[PDB]
């Protein structure tokens, strides 16, 4: 197939002359674009007579109804829109497209050239006639007899500009997406453009292509590969230090990943605690609301309060309340609502079903109820904003105490790992208080991921036994990793993720704030990132800490001077990579992460 | 700063009319480019006279010496080549670039528009003059007085096309890189260009940009990000099954990574063995050459010969030959030469220095000699072709033999890990036994990576012990992972690399070859790849197996039906990520891997 597109102005001989570009072979069909000027109607009638006298290929003449003459840039813009739509309609395939640029204004020929360059064309050529005609024998063909004699005498020279490859993302557009209206006035069509959707789309695609090519060199330094389409100014903004007050909206709109979120520390105080209590199935058995005065300056304490006091601050919830089915359901639904409000795309909630068991409610029943509450919450949310939740069972070694709870939690995890295979799942266990792995072989045998929850001890020996004796894949609260260079190198090389909770660490350990340089007591985020460690920022306890994931992300701007927004994105990508999700969950999380919000202050 | 660029044809009045685009402000710099036709000269004197008055802006007129008419498209190409250089020299900055396409040929205005699009400019506009001038008041202004009247009567209409950013790869181009030969003839510069390098550069840049845009969609499925610049036909070629016979040249040129290579099994026979023996320091203690007949059909045996016979095949080299300093030096140099010939960019060599020690040569001396030979060989190679070599110490359990060597090798590795920090290094220890949990705590405490060299058995329990008790980061010859589903899932999730040797596994174990479809006994390479396991292809014993890394990669096509060359690239990337390298070595390896050879038979 071969389709020829030609533009005509005051001279009608351009079409018959360009029809002889291929010689005796001819064109399978020639299409002519025309303006609305009345000065060209005799040209149109002569072209129609020529076409009738030369039957064969399909003929169609298109006139721009709204373009009578070139008076301003608006007329040229409308002509460009109409020409693009007409080329799409009459030339669906760029390999079958032949374009002639003899006729039209000096801008119209450039319009055809640009259209061929963008949307592609098999060949773009210019038809010329040797001046030997007229009464003086110096003009070119102008009448039917003159055009016929010019074609016969071979007074025509064609300038073949060569095929135009076009662009990959503009070579796939189709006419039905952007239709064109044509009013037939005799054998010539009168076309018009209803709107400029096609041109706006083309301009946006070209701008996106320019953005992609500009940042193409150096794309491996970007966390999200889809982030390379950002404008260079926005990337420069991304490479700047985070502002805790200016970037609140951007951090809030970010799709985040949660990995350290204790379920029993969500509704410890405030209105959420009363909302949970009012949902109790047996309201008479609710324990009295004791007085738990928060330290002054919460959530930013003046001085560190210690792990024991931090634990004691959450005595109004947990095993006291969640032994009631109604309180447990309310806690689960409120936690899911809080996760949705913070734009979290993947969360791993760690719970202790054994603590919540009753005489008639075994730990298995409690775990099943928690899983079903989370699954029902997930299934009631649209997939475009659904936060996938997985469960970690918390086995804790307490001072003295009984070892039955640890065994029960391990067995419950080892059972739930195979019971559920879709939706909310038990993805692993975390070992809090354990350096002693003799009963942890079965969890490794069944493929359960293990994360070790580091405690008050600032012992490098604990982070060693977690890595090489507990076979931990994530370390929680590993703030003293830099004290042993060998351990830091091992953690970086083996890809063990270090999950950090800014507010919890500040309230328990305490770190300098709003510094200008990196000190000896400074928060170890930037040091870990510079060493190649996979660092993740989490919330720990939403209720006790009284800070969401966005607040934790923003607080790094104060804890670590010079923290950049790209490093926040790096932490999010590290959390996504370190999650215990499967293939489908990981691909869904990656799809969610690609939708990075656009900045609001340019650069 | 505002520079105006205009073309001039038969009508010189276009430049003065375009001079009033901004109004009274004018242009701080205006340049005129035209052809060498004699008809352009009177327009030249008219423009010079017009520049005599209104002397505000800077003036210059350029004429293409070799371009006069539109009678040759090659003239058009030369005109474009001179045009781009003239625009770069006269309009170095696109932001300060104001281009007018009123004058000149239609192709001249097209060149104006194309140059503005490619290189960028602040504004492209067309100037229109009312015909209410000249005799009869029916022609556009063409004289000094007529032009001034048109300017002073608001008779000029301007069509500002709008700002054009230009492509990123063409905006940073500089005039000095593409000089223009200008000769002064009065107030006009006669410009000429010696080479068409600018046009070729532009064409290559646009072609590469088109390829990158086409491949942008599938950017996460490409193991090497540099493959996005490949043409779409080549990318489609990359996704077809590997052909062992027609893809040998492409595989031979690939920058490969070696993770499983034994030093003592490189020159077990052939002319390499004779060269190593000739290089002996004392040619009287050399053991007599033992007659070891290779199994028929080598390197592709008719039937698998087992591990014991495969080990015995290399009895002419190793412990009973490498105790000679000259033999050891020749061994190391020949191994490095073989590595270079295969285009290997990173290699990890496994050696047993204790087995090569004598009364006057302690294991440390042997290890230091091996390291220094490899480092010296590396330093004599250019950095662009240099193959970085690291060392792995093999601690092999014996069948109730010696136990002192298993400790001496570990101590030697722990010492060498701290001794050397640049060039060749000892990066880990190889465990060829227990596949001992109390013997490797010191290894882990110093940051040494351990690779478990499984073999001569099919037991998932050994793999479990290696992964969880030995803390192995790589597994060798783990061909039975699929038999245990939990083990396969754990290996996939923990990012443990599996070192597969095609020729060695085929010779020892035996697998079906050239089978049309996969089966129960098929090679587990593609099954491992589909499960998310990081698989690597190595050589094991270069000498005993009698096959190079390229041979192994090609034979993987026969072992695994319908394997694509993109899978080969994926295996190379997996080997690069699984190497026990540091930041500098890893970045150098990544830089080397980015130079994927271009395919040659992408025509079907
Ligand atoms: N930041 C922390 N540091 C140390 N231990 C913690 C921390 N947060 C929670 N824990 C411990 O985790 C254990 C189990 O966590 P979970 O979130 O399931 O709490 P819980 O069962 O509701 O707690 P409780 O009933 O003791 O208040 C609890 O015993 C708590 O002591
Ligand atoms: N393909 C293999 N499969 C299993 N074990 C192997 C393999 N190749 C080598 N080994 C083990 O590695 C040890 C060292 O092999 P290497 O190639 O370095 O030669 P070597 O030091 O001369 O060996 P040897 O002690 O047999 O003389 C061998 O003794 C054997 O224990
Ligand atoms: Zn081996």
């Amino acid at each position: 197939m071969r389709i020829l597109l030609c533009s005509v102005g005051t001279s009608w001989a351009v079409v018959p002359e360009a029809m002889q570009l291929l010689g005796s072979q001819g064109f399978d069909e020639v299409h002519v674009l025309t303006t609305a000027s009345s000065k060209i109607s005799p040209g149109v009638e002569q072209l129609l007579r020529y076409f009738e006298m030369h039957p064969g290929p399909r003929f169609s003449i298109s006139r721009v109804q709204d373009f009578e003459d070139l008076r301003s840039e608006q007329d040229h813009m409308l002509f460009e829109e109409v020409l693009w739509r007409w080329l799409l309609q009459r030339a669906p395939q760029a390999a079958h497209r032949y374009i002639c640029l003899a006729g039209g204004y000096k801008t119209i020929s450039a319009a055809m050239q640009r259209a061929a360059a963008l949307f592609g064309a098999c060949e773009v050529f210019h038809v010329l006639c040797e001046p030997r005609f007229g009464p003086q024998g110096n003009r070119e063909a102008s009448t039917l007899e003159e055009v016929e004699q010019a074609i016969a005498t071979n007074a025509l020279r064609f300038v073949r500009l060569g095929p135009e490859p076009g662009w990959p993302q503009l070579r796939l557009l189709s006419a039905p997406s952007f239709p064109l209206e044509s009013t037939l006035q005799g054998p010539v069509h009168w076309v018009r453009a209803s709107d400029m959707r096609l041109r706006q789309h083309v301009e946006g695609v070209l701008e996106r292509s320019r953005h992609i090519l500009a940042a193409w060199e150096g794309i491996s330094e970007l966390p999200i590969p889809a982030l390379a389409a950002w404008p260079p100014s926005h990337l420069r903004w991304l490479h700047e230090p985070l502002d805790p007050v200016q970037d609140k909206a951007w951090v809030q709109a970010l799709p985040k990943v949660e990995l350290h979120c204790h379920l029993g520390g969500f509704a410890t105080h405030g209105e959420l605690l009363h909302k949970v209590r009012q949902e109790a199935a047996n309201p008479e058995s609710l324990p009295p609301v004791r007085a738990i005065p928060l330290p002054p300056g919460w959530p930013i304490p003046e001085e560190p309060i210690g792990l024991e006091r931090y634990m004691r601050l959450g005595d109004n919830n947990g095993s006291a309340l969640l032994k009631d089915p109604g309180c447990l359901r309310a806690q689960c639904r409120l936690l899911y609502e809080a996760l949705l409000a913070d734009h979290v795309a993947y969360a791993e909630i760690r719970c202790s079903p054994a603590n919540y068991a009753s005489a008639s409610r075994s730990p298995w029943v409690v775990l099943q109820e928690i899983r079903n509450h989370f699954q029902q919450a997930m299934e009631e949310t649209p997939e475009d904003r659904r936060c996938h939740v997985n469960l970690l069972l918390t086995a804790t070694r307490e001072e003295g105490g009984d070892r039955s709870r640890i065994a029960r939690h391990l067995a419950l995890a080892i059972t739930a790992a195979e019971h559920w295979k879709n939706g909310c799942r038990v993805v692993g266990v975390d070992l809090a208080g354990f350096m002693f792995a003799t009963d942890f072989e079965p969890v490794h045998r069944v493929g359960l991921a293990v994360t070790v929850h580091a405690g008050e001890n600032d012992d490098v020996e604990g982070i060693w036994q977690a890595v090489f004796k507990l076979s931990a894949r994530r370390l929680g609260h590993a703030l003293h990793l830099s004290r042993s260079p060998d351990l830091l190198r091992v953690v970086a090389e083996r890809g063990i993720a270090v999950e950090l909770c800014p507010y919890a660490n500040l309230q328990i350990k305490g770190f300098p704030l709003d510094e200008e340089q990196e000190g000896s007591e400074t928060y170890p985020l930037r040091g870990y990132l510079a060493a190649g460690v996979a660092v993740t920022l989490n919330t720990d306890n939403l209720g006790i800490s009284q800070a969401s994931l966005t607040d934790n992300l923003l607080l790094t701007a104060r804890l670590c001077p010079g923290i950049t927004r790209l490093e926040v994105l790096k932490t999010q990508v590290f959390a996504a990579q370190a999650a215990f999700a499967n293939q489908a969950e990981r691909k869904a999380l990656w799809a969610r992460l690609a939708q990075v919000p656009v900045p609001t202050d340019t650069e």
